[PDB]
């Protein structure tokens, strides 16, 4: 509600980690960078419109992966050639993801908190599953550990809203500490899925 965790320590706790992977993956970023712009596309970065904290729009950062060839037709060509072979490399290892490093660092997205998903669902959500944005969009969150009992959208949104009401500093080291535990390694929102 109003400690100094939620109003304080998270956020200073993100911007001091944001800041550390951006220069411990530093020249994994300007790599992935140079290669997507001499191979991929000169425009590295593309941004992704999601709804944020207060459902407040923000830019979603991430790395080009697929080519800007189309038909002359107009159409775009398929996934299937846009694709290069390097392309599913830097998906596999999420490396595409890096850049939302600078989101965690911008205020725009927290470490820990729901998954900031398309801007179609705000009409969706009922007046419960909307508080699911009273915090700040997480890289992982409490939903996001819990993808083995959580098939159904309304389940995540379940862990969505407990965690904003329940938002600690010993409920994110769990979440962090299950999120390690991962070790080991459709539908789209419709009201009713
Ligand atoms: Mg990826």
């Amino acid at each position: 509600g109003s400690g100094m965790y939620r109003n304080f320590l998270k956020r200073v706790i993100d911007i001091l980690g944001a800041l550390f992977l951006l220069i411990l993956t530093s020249p994994i970023i300007i790599a992935t960078a140079i290669f997507i712009y001499f191979k991929v596309s000169r425009d590295v970065i593309f941004t992704q419109a999601r709804p944020g904290l207060n459902e407040k729009i923000f830019k979603m950062y991430k790395f080009k992966t697929m080519s800007d060839e189309r038909d002359a037709n107009g159409e775009l060509l398929p996934d299937d050639q846009r694709l290069g072979k390097f392309g599913k490399l830097i998906r596999s290892l999420s490396l595409d993801e890096l850049p939302q490093l600078f989101n965690v660092l911008k205020g725009d997205m927290s470490f820990i908190g729901p998954r900031p998903l398309l801007v179609e669902y705000l009409p969706i959500y009922n007046e419960t599953q909307k508080h699911r944005h009273d915090v700040r969009p997480g890289i992982t969150g409490l939903a996001q550990v819990n993808g083995r009992n959580a098939i159904s959208w309304e389940k995540k949104f379940e862990y969505d809203v407990y965690y904003a009401k329940n938002l600690s500093f010993m409920l994110d080291v769990k979440i962090a500490l299950m999120t390690i535990e991962k070790v080991l390694k459709t539908e789209k929102f419709n009201g009713k899925n």
